[PDB]
């Protein structure tokens, strides 16, 4: 990575053996899940592609999911060269040569070169871009690794509505639905697979049930006894 | 985060796992509550928009109240852009722009503009501006998940007033109410309702008693004496 | 009506048979209702008082209503003169004299006067100004036939709100009420006619609140709500 | 409307009464259907903010719905100006007329101002920016509730297999859906009376298989419905 | 449309509603046999993506068949952007950006871009390429909504040799197969599926008898001549 210490210029130095040991531990414990992913961003700060390959190469678990992540990388990069032209003139004074997708995976680029792009001013953000495409590569596994579908959701026989709204959102964390499909899921599919008596309170909102309306709903008399007031 | 420097002007440093684990720890003990608003604020020191979102993202549970934080973010970001008009034309050499709704919420947050707003003079804490909205939203989570009114304080038929007062004071943390308003509560309610051995202690204290004197009030009243032990 | 030339002098052209023919499809079908007027105003795009008199001449229908309309047009002319202090004022050599009401109506004036005023620098818009007296004359003859007005409208007992909001707006189209009176209706009779859940929010937020907040109300269930849990 | 595009200098004209009659005919029969947006888009080609305001002026049905489209216009013209620069002050680089939201709704602009903007080369797309908010006002009228959701569509045994599908695709004309929701319905509700031998065929085709491929399938298996033949 | 394309005269006219209606009538009655594609070609003379986009969306009915055609043209845009080389090194640009798959189908391209591909010298063929993607969509519809297959066309034991042919040809018009395959079906398969007395008559005619005589040949089936045939 790239680091600042007590120096005058940025220091290019390798990833820590401590940070790779912490990395494999979360992967042994947790596989790939949506909690893994901001764990991932925080240890890949100021990454070169060489630091990212080192994380990918240290993993010895999940061998089949990892080959699907490299097929996803090959695809985002392949989209990267089509969407942003790679024909150019000659390289002007002051400037460095320009990344294309195999440069962003670091397959064509070398280490001194990759570092040299990200210490340039404004930086050319070769690790940042490659990090984003591997979060997408994570997202594809994390989606398959989930223990249940979003479409099979329904409320526990005595589950509070609040805790089911919560659970439904938690299963919805890595889920790549559009804003209107996410709203139809919340206002239809969630409600429709609810308790009948909470469904009937919620019925009387009409069109456009909010999150603030959902939370405040179903607070009635009867049912379960209250928790004591001196705890 | 962005972190003060011995040998220069401010510098970036990556968000540690230890900081991650310590936020998620108080969530496991006591979740969204009055307690966890200064704990998240104690850990917010030097964080950017991205580190603060990284902090929210690493959390497994607690996700419908997080949906109401996202909802709350959505409310304030529209308000700040509605409040503050856009400048026409371009910003002068070595000056920085206004913080926009999308930048304080983190969607348009990039490091070099983060570092621009921290090397300006006065420096601009774009992370405190974001933090204020997140602890603004944690207040609303507390109100949404509240059982009933703050002025419902219960007591048992032989209690010596000490936990009863603490329970009042704990109950009132949801409010911002004056310390003189609380004392007045104590005169009008807590002293009034006291069990009669403790009530006899309280009555001879004087009606214009100070908060110090009320700490030594009912100390040793009733019970199987003292089961507490010196440490 | 007038046709713009970018290579030389303006062209003024008689009223077209297809303009008059489309006029006849409207006038003898929509007759004593407000539905003539916004289309008439559309046919009157870029019109001279002569063209408009020619569209009047093309109507053979409703002679005693058309005489009633002519009386309003005469009286509207008569009143343009009384809003004007100086009749036949001094004005520099080669421009167009200021128009009186009868000149605007087109019976003391020539076409070259009437195009003459329109094409002036600044424009004197006698075409639009006549049209405005005409459309006041059309609303009155709606209103002599059908005395239905914003103040008569009351909605049925099983009818919840949304049918009445249509009812108001369709009526308001040829309305004759004066500005203070129209405000009194929106603060008085709209609030009283409103059904209860909308009615409460109308008494709180006012009619200067958005129509949406009103239109989201009344889909709920009568009374103030079943009681929340016994704490 | 502004006419003469790609024929030198652009110049103004009047809105055609048979463009208006088709627009009125579109309101009478297809207001609640997404057919309105393309029709209005094309009918309003070349049309000024005033011609767009006349389009609204002309029409008489569904006023509560339509006034909520004016709330939509009021709200968007405010929302536009907090995204953009605004021409503010008497100063030299700020004093000039530039198109802020009220100009684009044509409330403070005259028609001549709007022609000037729109007859520029490249034009300044004032009637288009306003038209996008007319389209949102309509999209919100379309997006009003419709009896029959995609779950209120399932196979029955007395028709071709194809016509039940064809209805599912009518339902999803204004209703929003994911590919996973659509794939769930060929596991759930659109395969209810599907043949034993054919369910495997349909399932073997799976998520990847096209609509072509699903609606060709089953010529060997099952009764008359599967081969597209009447009961 | 933009018309007068061939001689570079490029004049813009917005679409009539009579041509959109003309289109839904073509979809509604002329799309299950290949008369839709020449009527469409003429109707799409000078059509821009905006124009063709407007026509696809205003069909309203015919949803499954539309969906199959959408999926067809969405497959063409994937293919288009897969097809092209990624060009690198020196390129001299010239006027007008590379239109991608989505640009071609109007979805990432504005009418003002569309006016660029049309105004270019030679005009760049984006509306032309999109119109024949739609004809790929309409070919699979002729196929899908076919009543019979060419092999199962057989002479009726009460049908004329001329009627048998007339139906065998028109089937053959709408069979998808390549031009030699259809030469083979004219030359061999036609003669194959004719009833024996007619096949026996055919031998007897040989090369000797001309094509007109065949139209009058094998009579006395269905009853006397050919017209009084039993139904």
């Amino acid at each position: 990575p790239i680091v600042q210490n007590l120096q005058g210029q940025m220091v290019h130095q390798a990833i820590s053996p401590r940070t790779l040991n912490a990395w494999v531990k979360v992967v042994e414990e947790k596989a790939f899940s949506p909690e893994v992913i901001p764990m991932f961003s925080a240890l890949s700060e100021g990454a070169t592609p060489q630091d990212l390959n080192t994380m990918l190469n240290t993993v010895g678990g999940h061998q089949a999911a990892m080959q699907m992540l490299k097929e996803t990388i090959n695809e985002e990069a392949a989209e990267w060269d089509r969407l942003h032209p790679v024909h150019a003139g000659p390289i002007e004074p002051g400037q460095m040569r320009e990344p294309r997708g195999s440069d962003i995976a670091g397959t064509t680029s070398t280490l001194q070169e990759q570092i040299g792009w990200m210490t340039h001013n404004p930086p050319i953000p070769v690790g940042e871009i490659y990090k984003r495409w591997i979060i997408l590569g994570l997202n594809k596994i994390v989606r398959m690794y989930s223990p249940t579908s979003i479409l099979d959701i329904r409320q526990g026989p005595k589950e509070p509505f609040r805790d089911y709204v919560d659970r439904f959102y938690k299963t919805l964390r890595a889920e790549q639905a559009s804003q209107e499909v996410k709203n139809w899921m919340t206002e239809t599919l969630l409600v429709q697979n609810a308790n009948p008596d909470c469904k009937t309170i919620l019925k009387a909102l009409g069109p456009a049930a909010t999150l603030e309306e959902m939370m405040t709903a179903c607070q009635g008399v009867g049912g379960p006894g209250h928790k004591a007031r001196v705890l």
